[PDB]
């Protein structure tokens, strides 16, 4: 099976790429696996495959860390993401995001049901498993639980059957047969949960599949529109219908090659302690436990020699940056364009801890709009910050066509030099805020409202007659023939490879 | 003579450090020298010494580019600055700034007058030189003149004789015997100029010395207090009285080993076209010429085989970042401490284009103040933004003790995650602004007023009971013994030198 369609094949691909370290000696799921993975992520090293996890029994489980993190070289920096999508390992972030947006003006390709798959190789009923006995990692030393779920896909379906959502939301072990996790607005797992609560008749049928097709985990991490079934979006993106098998204890369908599947229910009534967790912004607040959603597990099925993916998230750079930020930015770009805004590109700079999105403006279009900064900032901010795709993003930085928004140095240069604090910004206090940012949920104001800003780093003439500067840099401050001479004579004079 | 006391010795030291490329073939001062230097600065390469400058005649002149720019390795990143100060080449930025502040609570050591020095080896009277015939560089292709003066020291003295200021301010050739340059408030060259204008009786006696003692050019770039003679501050910092020789045509005194000296007058009445120039923030606005101050040159003296230092300034990283930003930050740190503010460290992040200063707060002291963010931000901003040391800085970022302000990644992390836009900031519109920032002088508001902000990246409990988080990073999220195990086993497992 191709790597983008099968997690086991994906692991092989990382090995073949020389992007994998297999660790065959015993590794403790209590902090050690996650510490190694954390160091990987902070250094852009090879992904760790823990083949000999202390506490593994009867095939549950090995761990792959850092599935969507960065490689060291510039040339294949995003190669791990490219391997989720059948793209060349040298693919640019623009190409990755375009691939992830491509299904948005395609017909869905619904999934295909097949009678069995590797995810049925082994099973454990409700008398045979105990979640507290599995080698579930403690990821950060102050976490409030063992976070089994950092890179699996929750599957829930609307009561009427018409929308099946796939998404990543964290969850931790509560007891032998339950998890607790975050289920918060405006996320689709929350929106579906609310539909079941209002019906009031039963708990939500649920499954959690780990080690799913890589292209599916990418869509699981992306804020595609309300009501859109991820399976059919992934089918259209990949050009192939995904093969799914029915759960044994409910009528949900899971990817046939899933490594591990939990089947059960998400309660419409019960809660339990959840968190704290070392989160995407780089912090944990020890002792900050709050009530979260509660899941009951009735059945586990799994592949022979099952592998659990894990994100050891926190400070730069991991899946919470590469996937959450970039995929939100992609959806924002599209949303802006659909609202007739002249946005060509969007990216969440890593330097901002993916709390900013830089929006590249087609300034020729802007000029034809015959508008002003105040008006344009307000329009952009209303579109983005009133939409779910803007949820996680607290600052939008508008930049003109000279800036490559995928290069954080250039975004920071433009922000710092072209946006006058205050005057060139519009604050938004009456929009939904992202409570997980420390200055929100642990800050001075409402955790759930406001704290957003549009920062205009467009210069005045970009609205009127066109750019009126040149950069004071090697590229723009010297003629072509001179630059080329300098470059040709560089090593000859005494001064100091792309791939590496 | 030691390197910090003699520019010629400084050049030798760079050679001995393997931090110099001597270019002995012909190089054009029309853009080529500056293009090479620009590429050096953008790549942290070795400093270029242009020994064979097209248009050099009778000893005027060779060029050294990039005198205060960065080296590639982390270990000696600031080595060129350390060589200005007699510090080891591995000196930290903290150590460099502390050296530059050290003279602030020392008695001055006034200069010593000697009868001659190398700067008298050659001379040209007013019938023998023409500034338009010298190999003065065109530094950026759109510059409005040939900027002879990018790393020399202007010398002017108050009418009463009591204060002699040394400072860097740009200047360009106007004609055979005049320069034009920037002389703007609140700079000390401007303040002295105003004293002469109010007296109304004569032009200001002036000299411009190029290739001065490196320790003197560093103080020339620093906003030490009003009324303080730089020569005596440099004497105290270095522990030695500087040796100066009298000008021939006026009674000012110049460093004995200056490479090149211009003697003349800064007019109290006349102006001429000045600029545009590719500036510290990374831009040039072609065609933006305005009237500047006008200098008349009466005499040139110079060393045999004179060397002119040059800054090819613009986008990161050059002397306008390493020296302007860092030295302002140092003076701000001191100013804050003298105003009883609990500031331990300050630095201007390069990522901000040195328009921010991050201020590290001693949060134990803060807690004893029993204050709030609103109050504290206002107090810090009033102290800094009402003072000349704050002139160039438009954003202050307050951070707690965990943040190393000399590491821009960490400042950006703290700013983006701990300062709620709007709520945690105080805007200052009634303070002097720095017009050279594009969003000021080419922006939407007054060029000279406002546009400043204090951004509080202190978290709420840092004012009250103490930090209540741990970072979700390798350092803080795992116990000591585990980290050390991981590190010890790193290469054994299969994962990937300080000097490099
Ligand atoms: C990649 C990724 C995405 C996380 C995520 C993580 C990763 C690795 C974790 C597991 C390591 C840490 C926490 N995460 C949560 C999360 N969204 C959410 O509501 N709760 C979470 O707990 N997300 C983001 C969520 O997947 C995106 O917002 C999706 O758009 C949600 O899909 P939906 O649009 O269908 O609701
Ligand atoms: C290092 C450095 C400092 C420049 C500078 C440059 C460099 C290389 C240039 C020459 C390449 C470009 C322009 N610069 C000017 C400048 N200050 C100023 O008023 N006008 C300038 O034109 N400065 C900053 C000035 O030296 C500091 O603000 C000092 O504090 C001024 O000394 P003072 O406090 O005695 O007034
Ligand atoms: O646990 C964490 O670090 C991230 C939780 C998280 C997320 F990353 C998101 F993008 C969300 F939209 C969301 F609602 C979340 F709760
Ligand atoms: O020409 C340039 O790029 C810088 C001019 C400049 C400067 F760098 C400063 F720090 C000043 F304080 C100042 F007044 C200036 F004019
Ligand atoms: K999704
Ligand atoms: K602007
Ligand atoms: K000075
Ligand atoms: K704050
Ligand atoms: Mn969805
Ligand atoms: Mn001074």
């Amino acid at each position: 099976q191709p790597a983008h369609l099968c997690f086991r094949s994906f692991v092989e691909a990382l090995k073949v790429d020389n992007d994998l370290v297999e660790i065959n000696t015993p590794i403790d799921p209590n902090l050690e696996a996650a510490a190694i993975t954390r160091r990987v992520c902070e250094t852009n090293d090879k992904a760790p495959l823990f083949n000999n996890l202390i506490g593994m029994k009867n095939g549950l489980f090995r761990i792959l860390g850092a599935p969507g993190s960065l490689r060291k070289s510039s040339a294949d920096r995003y190669g791990r993401l490219a391997r989720h999508l059948a793209l060349p390992p040298t693919a640019s972030m623009r190409e990755i995001l375009d691939k992830m947006l491509s299904a948005s003006d395609m017909p869905p390709i619904p999934p295909t049901i097949v009678p069995t798959g590797p995810c049925k190789e082994n099973s454990l009923d409700d008398s045979e498993f105990d979640l507290t006995e599995l080698p579930v990692p403690l990821i950060h030393k102050s976490d409030g639980g063992k976070y089994i779920q950092t890179y699996g896909m929750h599957i829930v379906q609307s009561p009427d059957g018409t929308w099946t959502n796939w998404s990543i939301a964290r969850a931790m072990v509560h007891d032998k047969n339950h998890l607790t996790g975050l289920v918060i607005p405006p996320q689709h797992i929350w929106q579906i949960h609310q539909m079941w609560k209002k019906e009031g008749r039963s708990d939500v049928p649920w499954a959690l599949a780990f080690g799913v097709p890589p292209a599916a985990i990418m869509a699981s991490s992306m804020p595609i529109p309300d009501g859109v079934t991820e399976a059919g979006y992934v089918g259209a993106m990949t050009g192939s219908s995904l093969e799914l098998v029915k759960c044994d204890t409910n009528d949900l369908y899971v990817p046939a090659t899933s490594e591990i599947v939990l089947e059960g229910t998400l309660s419409i009534s019960e809660t339990g302690p959840e968190g704290p967790f070392g989160e995407m912004h780089g912090y944990i607040f020890p002792g900050d436990t709050h009530l979260g959603a509660k899941y009951k597990v009735n059945r586990i099925t799994y592949r022979n020699n099952a592998i659990m993916p894990m994100s050891s998230c926190g400070r730069l750079t991991d899946e919470t940056h590469t996937m959450i930020g970039s995929l939100a930015a992609a959806e924002i770009r599209k949303l802006c364009q659909q609202n007739d805004l002249p946005i060509t590109d969007a990216f969440a700079p890593f330097e901002s801890q993916v709390t900013w999105v830089a929006l590249r403006v087609d300034t020729e279009k802007l000029r034809a709009m015959k508008t002003t900064s105040e008006g344009f900032r307000k329009r952009v901010g209303d579109v983005v910050f009133n939409h779910k795709a803007g949820y996680t993003i607290h600052r939008l930085v508008l930049v003109g066509d000279d800036i490559d928004v995928y290069e954080g140095k250039d975004v920071l240069w433009a922000f710092s030099t072209r946006c006058r604090p205050g005057m060139d910004e519009t604050l938004f206090e009456d929009v939904r805020g992202f409570p997980l940012i420390p200055y929100m949920g642990h800050g001075n104001g409402p955790a759930h409202r406001g704290g957003k800003v549009v920062s205009d780093a467009l210069m005045p003439t970009e609205y009127t007659t066109g750019r009126n500067w040149e950069a004071a840099d090697f590229n723009q401050s010297y003629p072509e023939d001179l630059k080329q001479k300098v470059l040709d004579n560089w090593t000859k004079m005494g001064f100091s490879h792309h791939h590496h």
